[PDB]
Protein backbone atom coordinates (compact mmCIF):
# COMPACT_ATOMS: atom_id res chain seq x y z
CA UNK A 1 0.00 0.00 0.00
CA UNK A 2 3.07 1.68 -1.35
CA UNK A 3 2.06 0.46 -4.49
CA UNK A 4 3.83 -0.64 -7.81
CA UNK A 5 2.63 0.09 -11.61
CA UNK A 6 3.05 -2.59 -13.58
CA UNK A 7 2.50 -2.55 -17.70
CA UNK A 8 2.83 -5.46 -19.85
CA UNK A 9 5.18 -3.96 -23.00
CA UNK A 10 6.20 -7.38 -24.68
CA UNK A 11 4.07 -10.67 -25.47
CA UNK A 12 4.33 -13.73 -23.24
CA UNK A 13 3.31 -15.75 -26.02
CA UNK A 14 5.05 -19.04 -25.87
CA UNK A 15 6.82 -18.32 -22.19
CA UNK A 16 7.67 -20.87 -19.77
CA UNK A 17 4.41 -21.41 -17.56
CA UNK A 18 6.56 -20.20 -14.35
CA UNK A 19 6.70 -16.68 -16.37
CA UNK A 20 3.01 -16.94 -17.40
CA UNK A 21 1.65 -17.86 -14.13
CA UNK A 22 3.96 -14.58 -12.69
CA UNK A 23 1.89 -12.92 -15.35
CA UNK A 24 -1.77 -14.17 -14.37
CA UNK A 25 -0.77 -13.41 -10.49
CA UNK A 26 -0.09 -9.89 -11.71
CA UNK A 27 -3.52 -10.03 -13.27
CA UNK A 28 -1.63 -8.77 -16.85
CA UNK A 29 -3.81 -10.69 -19.23
CA UNK A 30 -3.13 -8.62 -22.65
CA UNK A 31 -0.39 -6.42 -23.98
CA UNK A 32 -0.14 -2.60 -22.68
CA UNK A 33 -2.40 -3.10 -19.46
CA UNK A 34 -0.81 -1.45 -16.62
CA UNK A 35 -1.99 -2.75 -12.82
CA UNK A 36 -1.69 -1.04 -9.77
CA UNK A 37 -0.45 -3.61 -7.20
CA UNK A 38 0.38 -3.46 -3.80
CA UNK A 39 4.71 -3.02 -3.03
CA UNK A 40 4.83 -6.52 -1.26
CA UNK A 41 7.67 -8.66 -0.92
CA UNK A 42 5.40 -11.99 -2.81
CA UNK A 43 4.36 -8.97 -5.83
CA UNK A 44 8.20 -7.97 -6.18
CA UNK A 45 8.63 -12.08 -6.03
CA UNK A 46 6.27 -12.22 -9.50
CA UNK A 47 7.36 -8.84 -11.25
CA UNK A 48 11.31 -9.92 -10.79
CA UNK A 49 10.10 -13.17 -12.60
CA UNK A 50 8.98 -11.76 -15.82
CA UNK A 51 11.15 -8.24 -15.92
CA UNK A 52 11.60 -8.87 -19.20
CA UNK A 53 7.82 -8.50 -20.15
CA UNK A 54 6.85 -5.59 -18.18
CA UNK A 55 7.16 -1.88 -17.26
CA UNK A 56 7.38 -0.82 -13.09
CA UNK A 57 7.02 2.75 -11.94
CA UNK A 58 6.59 3.01 -8.01
CA UNK A 59 2.81 4.97 -7.22
CA UNK A 60 1.57 4.91 -3.83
Amino acid sequence: MPRLKVKLVKSPIGYPKDQKAALKALGLRRLQQERVLEDTPAIRGNVEKVAHLVRVEVVE
